[PDB]
């Protein structure tokens, strides 16, 4: 079982005071809080065992590298690809996202192709998309929405055809808590021969994944977002697709041979993908966080919080002229607007109650406009939050409605 | 006056043990190590005051968004830009130099033009502009070497044409030491309307840098060799040229508006160059590492460091057919190799003594090719390097020597 508690106890921040209140973190979407053995293994690397990787002999050179790589395997078991040399380190997302659209999309888009997106998707995978169908001359198709927030799954026959080269998808809604069925609709982008990249930043917190058993050909997702640090991600290819591709950032450490007479050569993938100094202290915290993830257990923190998932909109229920956004089955945030109040006087009435929730557009203005209004409030429920909280969120609300209605 | 016990005693990796035997850092241009005021600090962040940036209302989102924005202002202090809005923030000086080569050059770079760069730039300043000129149809030229690793700078008038767009060129040489007369060959490029990108990765940490005194319009250095963390870096871009150049990345936190149907907007300069969440971790550890070399003060810094490498240099004379490469005023960095034997086993064998120096081509082949070598040793004299530290590289050759000629 599940110990919200002592899970609680591994995380600093969440003994912070706001605004003379304690403090209640409800917004873990945008990002997620970091537990000391996350923030201390970053440190402890910085302050015994620092140095350059790759390049170098000496010894601290050699164990930095060791750690690195060591990271990139246990990442690559984290969500089952068949080779830790199909896992590239990207800044986040977003990164990940820009490096398939250039290195690979630019290679195999032509002119008259179409690129597959949902109206549900991030801004992190749908301008990426926009910026390549401007440059080689493709159309961008969506993927409509029903009003409970799930795909129109019939509009795929009408979208796909014998042009379409990608589908890009995410794997559950930063928004709305939609988990999209991935499996079968890999199965069907396959067979007009489209490959499909996966946004997984809001899926690989929530349970298991296996990038073998969905066969995607491209999954992201941002360390920051997995109780770790920033400025580090991941970024899976199929192995025999990522071969293929030509490097996108140029620079030190993806070079086999530089000359200035005869040309530059390439190394081998994944290294290939990564110019410069990499993150180390980013990849360090990222392997913290899978460790501490794992030792939960991502089958214990779904049922933990799927049941506060529950017991909230269960809770919620009693707050007047409340609107909810999405489905009944939805993971990790609840989207929602009070009455006619604006998301952003909502949200700062909440956090003036000490009560953080994530207010605007969500980087998804599609959805909003879907949905007809400009902003909603999103929280997050996560496996380090309490049924407590969500009872201040809920009064909250309804403090907010007797003031402001 | 500079204590560089006192500065030691900062730092905790200079308390480690290699191979049994007491650490001696030779090695931070390759990268520095981090006093704990940095590690602290992004520590501290983390521990108390985590949230995403940018967007939200609630109270650590904005007091976290506060402190990423101050660490631009005084990052653009440090190398005294007019405005922090000429700063972006990228992963270092690879990104930045791929992000000007792509969003600039692609717009700005016609086929039939060329561009400069000289043969003792890092690969960071060389891959780049070899994608650029291939993708365009133009011309990389390269200020060739003198033997003392100095440029031939008598070859400028055979390289400059109206057709030059942009010269591409080094502060410090990473390798050689040698520091480049900036300011004059940024008024002969500007003579022909070309744009300087200066690369400044070995520069920041070894004196002042005024980049309104330089005239150039890009500049670009690395937090994690200016004492600070990985994943982070500078790029000034001069505030006329930046607000015409064309987005990168695309994704959330560039655009101004995201449409389906309308396509999408870009928000205004430095923010429309920075997608996704950025290293927040990162830019807390680089403002710090700003705050701790400012404390210090570059100018007590480089004195020290001149009069270290000084006595380096006048030791080294007792090294039996040590080969040194680069100009007599080098800063930073002193490439040798010892007789006829590889540059790797003397790093081998300098490594079994604890003395950690780089070895191999230094992301530089062209330089190698150059002075007709495969490989140098490179070692480091910082701020925090000690007299007894070189004696400890000088009786190491001797040892060398003697056990292996
Ligand atoms: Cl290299
Ligand atoms: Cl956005």
């Amino acid at each position: 079982i599940f110990s919200v508690d002592k899970v609680r106890a591994d995380f600093p921040v969440l003994s912070r005071e706001v605004n003379g209140l304690p403090l209640a973190y409800l917004d873990s979407a945008a990002s997620a809080q970091k537990p000391s053995q996350v923030i201390d293994a970053e440190a402890e690397f910085y302050r015994h065992g620092y140095a350059a990787v790759h390049r170098g002999i000496h010894t601290l050179s050699a164990q930095a590298t060791e750690k690195m790589e060591n990271v990139r395997k246990r990442a690559s078991l984290f969500i089952n690809a068949r080779s830790a040399e199909e896992l590239v380190f990207v800044r986040g997302t977003t990164e990940g996202i820009n490096l398939v659209a250039n290195s690979w999309g630019n290679s195999n888009v032509r002119a008259g192709d179409n690129i597959i997106i949902s109206q549900m998707e991030h801004h992190a995978n749908i301008v990426p998309w926009q910026m390549l169908c401007a440059r080689v001359g493709a159309e961008l198709r969506v993927i409509p929405l029903n009003p409970d927030g799930t795909l129109q799954l019939e509009t795929l026959p009408t979208l796909f055809d014998e042009k379409t080269r990608l589908l890009a998808i995410t794997h559950v809604s930063n928004v709305l808590g939609t988990e999209n069925p991935l499996a079968e609709m890999i199965t069907l982008a396959h067979q007009h021969g489209a490959k499909v990249l996966v946004d997984g930043a809001q899926a690989v917190m929530h349970h298991p994944v296996d990038v073998q058993a969905l066969d995607c050909d491209f999954y992201v997702f941002s360390g920051h977002k997995l109780y770790g640090p920033t400025g580090i991600g991941i970024l899976y290819v199929k192995e025999a697709l990522l071969q293929e591709m030509p490097p996108w950032e140029g620079g030190g450490s993806m070079i086999a041979t530089v000359s200035l007479s005869e040309g530059t050569t390439w190394t081998k993938a994944p290294w290939r993908f990564e110019a410069g100094t990499p993150n180390t202290g980013g990849i360090i915290g990222l392997g913290a966080a899978l460790e501490y993830v794992s030792a939960l257990g991502l089958n214990n923190i779904a049922e933990y919080e799927q049941n506060l998932m529950h017991y909230a909109l269960s809770q919620l229920e009693s707050v007047p002229d409340l609107t909810l956004y999405g489905p009944q089955n939805r993971l990790g945030v609840i989207a929602f607007n009070l009455g006619k109040h604006h998301a952003y006087d909502v949200g700062s009435f909440l956090d003036n109650y000490g009560i953080a929730v994530a207010t605007g557009h969500h980087c998804a203005m599609p959805l909003m406009a879907y949905y007809n209004v400009p902003a909603m409030c999103r929280a997050s429920l996560a496996m380090y939050n309490t049924h407590e909280e969500v009872d201040r969120l809920v009064t909250g609300l309804q403090r907010i409605h007797r003031l402001l209605g």
